């Protein structure tokens, strides 16, 4: 019945689902250390409230599974707000803007800009399976043969071997990975094709904990906070 924030100040903690999966959001080293825009920023929430953080990993195919469970009080480290998600969580107010945009070998940078020509029999689309990518490509894509590869890190690699030519993913991580990969450029990366916003998964039924986080970052987006955080990682 209490607002989630009644437990949290109590326990002294804020439990933070994250993935650890996602540079520059949020990764784990083999340490076992998170850092990212979204740890800095979970660290800033967690001095707001006055409290320690606690990072509970997670997963993108268990993430809403084990926000059921109550791991975590909020998850934070690159979620865009889904119609699907928002069936069994709220989020605060977003903190950036991105959508999903091809990444593809440099040479090949004029040949994929648009859909229609990526959509075409002979080019070989690749994207990892179960989430957002996977669903764009299967809704936006009648002719081209789409390939799901298992390997979360490698299947970039599969672009630069020159076993497909295309993937989609979230503009962001097309920036991180061509900074990784020589071979590879991110297209149109400021004008991708959908629009996607970034938030903060919430429980649902609790209205305080809601505006007290959405108070929160509309207060760090223009202190200098979100500014210093940003420049650091985006
Ligand atoms: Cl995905």
């Amino acid at each position: 019945a209490a607002s989630r924030l009644d437990e949290i100040m109590q326990r002294g903690t804020l439990r933070v689902g994250t993935t650890g999966d996602y540079k520059p959001f949020s990764y784990r080293d083999p340490d076992g250390q998170f850092t990212g825009f979204d740890i800095d920023m979970a660290e800033s929430l967690a001095k707001s409230l006055g409290v320690k953080v606690e990072f509970v990993p997670t997963t993108w195919p268990t993430l809403m599974d084990d926000f059921q469970a109550d791991k975590f009080d909020i998850a934070m480290g690159g979620v865009s707000v889904t119609p699907e998600r928002q069936k069994k969580a709220d989020f605060s107010e977003p903190y950036m803007t991105d959508g999903k945009t091809p990444i593809v070998r440099c040479e090949d940078a004029d040949k994929y800009q648009t859909l229609e020509q990526i959509d075409r029999p002979d080019v070989r689309v690749v994207v990892n399976p179960g989430g957002t990518n996977e669903r764009f490509a299967r809704a936006h894509l009648k002719q081209a043969q789409i390939t799901v590869y298992p390997d979360n890190v490698t299947i970039f690699q599969e672009i630069v071997a020159g076993r497909a030519d295309v993937m989609m993913t979230d503009a962001v991580e097309t920036r991180y990975q061509q900074k990784l990969h020589p071979g590879l450029c991110a297209v149109h990366v400021d004008k991708p094709f959908t629009h996607s916003e970034k938030a903060y998964l919430l429980p649902r039924g609790d209205p305080a904990f809601k505006a007290y986080v959405d108070q929160w970052l509309h207060q760090a987006m223009q202190s200098g906070t979100y500014q210093r955080i940003f420049d650091k990682w985006l």
